[PDB]
């Protein structure tokens, strides 16, 4: 009733209504919001309420606080610049055609200085200034000094001032050979230092194919860079768009579903960042266009031949009744398909990253109100085209229709001429994939990071510019682990929110008691130095547990204070004393005393030491470090007195936790995704073998997935999360709509339900299977590796995803399929 009626009583009022709700929606999305800045690319990262970033964020906070006077009242440089993007020395004429060039425009002297650092440097013999090609002396020189000594390093003086060294800085360090291809690409410029004025003279100087470069601009660069990355997606929107007509045979209807596509996404928006307060908007939050261009269009191509379907076989009878009939069914299936994709989003929101968690929301709303527009535009589409060279249109419907009708008969053909090959050759394919690739070496995850990912293709400068400087800045440092007790590590701030981080909080309960506790740290420190793991070969710190420096300032100034006895007692002034102590600097924390807005005694109590381990950018060892040393210090702080119950541990171990966050998120994404997987499923069709058939087709896809997707050097980054979590969304799309199908097919039998089942599920989804794969496919194309990524990725998905549970459904189907209602259940 209240539907269909509504839809035929008055169609043109709800297509009122509705694009009312859309441009008041487009208005005030337009008026409210504080411009979403695009400034640092990978903004926020910092995993937060996980521990370790409540606890660095707390250390972080100190950092930031600290707001006293005292608390005692009482060359080749690496900042420069280089191109170096492979090192030969036939550097004839290469050298200084490199110096001549687009590094003059703009001067911005620093340190005109002769800024070669290869060239003018190589020819340090004469002439003084100019490139210049002595090739006698050129050769004798470079030969000789190239083999005179590199690896055993004022006993030998055959150099000129500081040589060795700088020549060693620039050519790439891989020549020890002790021993004698043409690219124009090399390592030279070291020229002004770089920031923001040397964007300026690359965008104005670069972008002309013309040795690539690094001098920080990727921040910057992949911010204007939008622009080309705008671009491609609007053929992407108007190809789709048009392939949409070829097939529905109205022009009307698919601009009408296009721009209900559109609208959706800026009604998501609207309802995004009014609603859920969320003042952060990272960047892929644009790649929701490209996900949902794909997906978006999908249940419409289930809705016009499902309308077409019933107004031939149903005889013009009349509209409301054809409308209900097309609605209920298209319905079940729209929301059923749609909720299944847009669960994965919502659900990989329980994740503990800022980010995912913001696009997850975003994609999430998303998709899940452009059904709500899809079925109120049902009305539209269907109404609108009820009251609507011509040689050749004609001819392209013959077409059309005559290969229609040609796919309609050969592909149940062909998949039934199948004769249990299809299951044998891709089972084995899947189960052979995945069992190889979930065991032995074949992922990791993103170690050579830093905080700076590949944000572009590798074929572009800056990418491959990690590769060429592979060939440094990189020392073998211990982890500073440092125990506090100061400030109780609670994240007082909006977790979404990653420009406002919080403020320290002081424990009241926490006192040093001056007569007491001292005997305590003392024990405490003296169980660590008695205990292993503790690398304490160096003895000139001098501020180590605090304790010793305390025990000599008591041993000294008693042969202001001038009250000093045995062991402590009243305290407090004599710390205040041994603070001046202290201060007769290196004041920033790395000491425990009182700061941080502070005129009062002691309030931080912030302890040093050294660790074991070396710094690595990678998991295993830091895990095994960080358990170990978090379960030795939660033993530590059980032997505690109440005094000082409260303390915990950390270091500068920010890329650990990120790991750590993005493994656990992931996983509960994937296992809220499979759960609400089989449930949808069972809520479709009611039998249960289909339910299983579709959970196998659901495994191997996604194992076809991040399988195939691996092979291509793609470790687990940021947003391989939200990948998988669409690959198995889009997965039990196309396993939902094959399952009510079949369950619905008019004949008893197991062949005949399946030719025409099949038949008919062929013709929604492999159209509609296209319409994504082209809408991917059409963003391979760009710069920035965010579009590549998910364009390349979605595309690879559909394409499995589509063509495998097509033919594995009936494969499985034919032999093995259902009978008279056999696993049904009321
Ligand atoms: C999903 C597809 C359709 C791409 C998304 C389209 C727009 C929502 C984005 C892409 C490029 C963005 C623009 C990229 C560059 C800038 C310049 C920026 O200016 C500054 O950075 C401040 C001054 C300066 O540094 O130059 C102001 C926002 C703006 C217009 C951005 C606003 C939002 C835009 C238009
Ligand atoms: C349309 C009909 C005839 C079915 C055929 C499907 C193919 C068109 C699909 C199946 C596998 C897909 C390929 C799977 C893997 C890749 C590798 C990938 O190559 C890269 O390594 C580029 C990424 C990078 O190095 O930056 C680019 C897309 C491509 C060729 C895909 C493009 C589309 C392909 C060829
Ligand atoms: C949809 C599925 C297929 C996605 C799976 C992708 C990742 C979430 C997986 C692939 C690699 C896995 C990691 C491979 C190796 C390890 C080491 C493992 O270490 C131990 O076994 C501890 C004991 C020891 O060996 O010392 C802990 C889990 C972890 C991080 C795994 C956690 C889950 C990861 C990150
Ligand atoms: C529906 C089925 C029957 C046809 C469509 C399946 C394809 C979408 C899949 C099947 C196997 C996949 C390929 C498995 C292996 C590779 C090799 C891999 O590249 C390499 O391993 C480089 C070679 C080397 O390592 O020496 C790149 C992805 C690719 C082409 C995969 C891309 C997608 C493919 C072609
Ligand atoms: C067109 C391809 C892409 C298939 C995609 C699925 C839907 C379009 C199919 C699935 C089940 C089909 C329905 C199966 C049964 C019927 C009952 C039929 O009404 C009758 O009961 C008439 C029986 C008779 O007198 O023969 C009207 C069409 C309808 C809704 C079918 C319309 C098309 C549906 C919804
Ligand atoms: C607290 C403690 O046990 N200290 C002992 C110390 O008495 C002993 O002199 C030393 C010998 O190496 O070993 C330390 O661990």
């Amino acid at each position: 009733k209240s539907y269909a009626a509504l839809i035929a009583d008055w169609p043109v009022v709800v297509l009122g209504m509705c694009t009312m709700f859309i441009v008041v929606c487009a208005l005030v999305g337009v008026l409210v919001p504080e411009l979403p800045d695009f400034s640092d690319p990978l903004l926020g990262f910092e995993p937060r309420g996980t521990a370790i970033g409540q606890r660095l964020v707390t250390w972080n906070n100190m950092v930031k606080n600290t707001g006293y006077k005292a608390t005692l009242a009482n060359v080749p440089s690496d900042r420069y610049s280089r191109v170096v993007f492979l090192w030969n020395l036939p550097a004839i004429k290469s050298m200084c055609n490199v110096d001549n060039s687009r590094i003059r425009s703009h001067p911005q002297f620093g340190d005109c200085c002769p800024s070669w650092t290869l060239g003018n440097y190589i020819a340090i013999l004469n002439n003084r200034s100019s490139c210049q090609k002595i090739v006698e002396r050129d050769v004798s020189h470079t030969l000789k000094l190239l083999r005179t000594c590199a690896k055993h390093y004022p006993r030998k003086c055959t150099k000129y001032n500081a040589v060795y060294q700088i020549l060693h800085y620039l050519v790439d360090k891989d020549f020890m050979t002790p021993k004698t291809p043409a690219l124009k690409y090399s390592m030279l410029f070291s020229p002004t230092e770089k920031g923001e004025s040397m964007m300026n003279i690359y965008l104005d100087n670069f972008e002309n194919w013309n040795t690539g470069i690094e001098f920080g601009i990727k921040h910057s660069l992949f911010q204007d860079y939008l622009l080309m990355d705008t671009v491609y997606p609007a053929i992407a929107i108007v190809i789709v768009l048009l392939v949409m007509c070829v097939y529905t045979k109205s022009m009307f209807i698919t601009l009408m579903t296009m721009f209900a596509i559109i609208s959706s996404l800026i009604v998501s928006y609207f309802l995004y960042r009014v609603v859920f307060h969320f003042e952060f908007f990272p960047f892929m939050n644009l790649t929701a266009l490209i996900i949902l261009v794909g997906i978006g269009a999908d249940d419409a191509f289930v809705l016009c031949d499902v309308w077409n379907y019933t107004k031939f076989d149903k005889p013009h009878a009349e509209t409301s009744e054809t409308v209900s009939i097309t609605l209920q069914h298209a319905a079940l299936s729209m929301f059923v398909t749609s909720f299944t994709t847009a669960a994965a989003f919502y659900a990989n929101y329980v994740s503990n990253i800022t980010a995912i968690r913001c696009f997850g929301v975003y994609a999430g709303t998303a998709i899940l109100v452009n059904y709500v527009l899809m079925v109120t535009w049902l009305p539209a589409v269907v109404v609108l085209h009820e009251r609507y060279c011509q040689k050749c249109h004609k001819v392209l419907f013959a077409i059309s229709e005559a290969s229609r009708i040609f796919f309609e008969k050969v592909l149940p053909c062909i998949v039934i001429k199948f004769r249990y090959l299809w299951l044998f050759w891709f089972l084995a394919l899947t189960v052979g994939g995945a069992y190889i690739v979930c065991i032995n070496p074949k992922m990791k995850l993103p170690s050579l990071e830093l905080s700076e990912f590949q944000v572009f293709r590798s074929s572009h400068p800056f990418e491959r510019y990690d590769a060429e400087y592979k060939k440094h800045h990189g020392e073998e440092l211990h982890m500073p682990i440092t125990v506090i007790w100061g400030v109780s590590p609670e994240d007082n701030g909006n977790p979404l929110n990653p420009k406002s981080k919080g403020k320290l909080t002081l424990d009241s309960s926490f006192n040093i008691a001056s007569p007491a506790s001292q005997a305590w740290i003392l024990h405490f420190c003296q169980k660590l130095r008695n205990q292993t793991f503790f690398y304490q070969t160096d003895e000139q710190d001098f501020t180590s547990c605090f304790i010793e420096t305390f025990k000599q300032w008591m041993e000294n100034q008693d042969c202001p204070c001038c009250s000093h006895w045995s062991f402590p007692y009243k305290q407090e002034i004599f710390e205040l004393c041994i603070k001046r102590a202290i201060m007769e600097y290196h004041l920033d924390s790395k000491t425990p005393g009182p700061r941080f807005d502070i005129n009062d005694t002691i309030r931080a109590v912030v302890l040093e030491f050294q660790s074991t381990y070396l710094f690595t950018l990678a998991y295993e060892k830091m895990h095994q470090f960080y358990k170990e040393v978090d379960s030795w210090i939660s033993s530590e702080l059980s032997s505690a007195p109440e005094g000082l119950s409260n303390g915990w541990f950390v270091s500068n171990l920010e890329f650990y936790d990120l790991q750590d966050s993005l493994s656990d998120g992931t996983l509960i994404a994937m296992g809220l995704s499979v759960a609400v997987a089989f449930s949808v499923m069972l809520l479709t069709t009611w039998n249960i073998i289909i339910s299983l058939y579709a959970i196998i087709s659901i495994a191997g896809t996604i194992f076809v997935t991040v399988g195939s997707l691996v092979l291509l050097g793609w470790e687990l980054n940021v947003l391989e999360s939200v990948t998988i979590s669409v690959a198995v969304g889009l997965s039990v799309d196309f396993a939902v709509h094959y399952g009510v199908a079949y369950r619905l097919a008019p004949d008893p039998d197991r062949e005949g339900k399946v030719i025409f089942s099949l038949s008919r599920v062929g013709s929604a989804m492999a159209m509609a299977a296209l319409t994504t794969f082209v809408a991917g496919a059409m963003m391979m194309p760009s710069t920035v590796l965010a579009y590549t990524q998910l364009g390349t990725f979605m595309m690879l998905i559909m394409c499995i995803s589509w063509a495998f549970a097509t033919f594995f459904f009936q494969c499985m189907c034919r032999c093995l399929g259902p009978q008279g209602t056999c696993g049904q259940i009321p």
